[PDB]
């Protein structure tokens, strides 16, 4: 049930005590908490009491990633989400990409969130039906789409197909709740994301039944905003964000 291989060198979470503020960060599919760091110091060196986990399956190798399940997956975000509330009296959560799908997840079943930050979330994802249909146990991955290409991002070289079913079952659950989220949301969408759809988080934003919500739109980043040029706008925003909702 556990995994068979060592945590990656980049791969570890991240925690960090600070003040009675949280903030969980949820980092995407194949990817690890590397996606997600440069936020989680920003927020901790700004007073939040931060967790970023690492995803059950991911930051060891795709074989492990191969014997999860999407439950999994939402274990470790309410794993983080538990930590967090034994730690914080208010609790913001955020993500990219999965990790944006299962922060919507999350606030799915938790009405005490106090807003959630999903960055190019993912509740539909066409291409992946498609992909089948018309195979191999492990697809070859695509590179990071990131417009800055001296960046390096940490993801698994191959993409296990039963994972993608697994994320397609995911998302389809995720897309069917989102009426329940009322939490205020700041949804960042980049324009060139050449991996989820744009048009995803305009589902979200007339998904939710929040009444505080807005769409951010990047306009200098790819799919991996977090680690691409917009990153510093992503931070100081959801900074923002939190303080106002606190």
């Amino acid at each position: 049930m556990s995994e068979q291989y060592p945590v990656l060198s980049g791969a570890e979470p991240f925690y960090a005590e600070n003040g009675p503020v949280g903030v969980l960060l949820v980092h995407g599919f194949t990817g690890t908490p590397h996606s997600m760091r440069p936020l989680a110091e920003a927020y901790a060196k700004a007073g939040y009491t931060v967790c970023l986990p690492r995803l059950k399956g991911h930051g060891t190798h795709y074989e492990d990633m191969e014997r999860t399940t999407f439950h999994d997956w939402v274990a470790s975000v309410e794993e983080g989400y538990g930590w967090l509330k034994q730690r914080c009296q208010t609790i913001f959560v955020t993500g990219l990409s999965m990790g944006g799908t299962l922060t919507l997840y999350l606030a799915e079943h938790h009405p005490d969130i106090c807003g959630i930050v999903p960055i190019n979330a993912a509740v539909d994802i066409p291409a992946i039906a498609a992909g089948m249909t018309g195979l191999p146990r492990y697809l070859d991955s695509i590179g990071s789409d990131l417009k800055n290409p001296d960046v390096k991002e940490l993801a698994y070289e191959k993409t296990p197909t039963a994972s993608l079913l697994q994320l397609a079952r995911l998302m389809a659950q995720t897309k069917a709740k989102l009426d329940r989220i009322v939490c205020p949301a700041l949804i960042f969408v980049s324009d060139e994301d050449h991996v989820v759809p744009p048009g995803n988080a305009d589902i979200i934003f007339q998904g939710i039944s929040s009444t505080e919500k807005e769409i951010v739109r990047l306009r200098n980043s790819y799919h991996v905003a977090t680690l691409d040029y917009d990153q510093p706008m992503i931070i100081e925003r959801s900074l923002e964000f939190f303080a106002k909702h606190a």
